[PDB]
């Protein structure tokens, strides 16, 4: 057992829009996506899986994809077994052609080591009838694994 | 050739540029395969930035050009397929696959990338690409982060 290490503060990047509504939901899809982002810090796969359609998918791109609502919940619950969201900060959100995009920072804690890290993420959300039919998050896995001593690949 | 993943939107418009910022970004994408930092830097505003996120950022057009030239000394783009392009509030986003070849080993690899571009008056004031560096390094045997 390891004590909970220091949760680093979420800083506003130089390149982040200063006060514009680049961070605000402009469409109903974007508002859903922003609400999903708020739901992440609950660390509850039950709460999260309700946003998804049956025909959906989910992939953290350095890790294997999950296709289908059933595989998505297995993957979400799986990650919540070793990892926990402490904060999600969304700098830029936008949408075209049925896709939402979020440039954000995820503050994660690795349960087994007690350590914490701020992951720079760009993610894309596919919506249909108000439901998430795809979610892909792009980020560097090695820098996260090494910062919190939690290798996830394989 | 690059195969299209099953998760790609089947909306016929999601790959095409919809606004003029997006057309610029798509043309810049096409220009990446020139592997020419001095040519690529033309799309950038004076007050700009650039960061492949697993690597350090480059602030200012001059750093941006030198960072592109440094990368172009060990790798080259062979192809860039953009699956999705979208835009809001002056930022443009691209879900794409970059086929990158490592010059010291000759091996290539298909990198899954989601990029964001900030554009003012058709000038790139920001470019950030998100992707996993280690699987690329391992595939082509070219370390870039220690
Ligand atoms: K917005
Ligand atoms: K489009
Ligand atoms: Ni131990
Ligand atoms: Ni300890």
């Amino acid at each position: 057992h390891h004590h909970h290490h220091h949760t680093s503060k979420i800083e506003q990047p130089r390149w982040a829009s200063k006060d514009s509504a680049a961070g605000a939901a402009s469409t109903p899809d974007e508002k859903i996506v922003l609400e999903f982002m708020d739901a992440l810090t609950s660390n509850d796969a039950a709460k999260l899986i309700e946003y998804f359609a049956e025909d959906t998918m989910y992939q953290n791109m350095p890790l294997p994809p999950a296709y289908g609502r059933d595989a998505v919940e297995q993957t979400l619950a799986g990650l919540f077994t070793v990892m926990s969201y402490d904060a999600v900060e969304t700098f830029h959100i936008g949408s075209s052609n049925g896709l939402v995009y979020t440039e954000r920072v995820d503050v994660l804690r690795a349960l087994p080591t007690g350590k914490s890290y701020n992951v720079s993420v760009l993610g894309v959300f596919q919506l249909t009838e108000g439901k998430i039919t795809g979610w892909r998050d792009y980020f560097d896995l090695r820098e996260f694994e090494e910062a919190v001593d939690l290798p996830l690949r394989g």
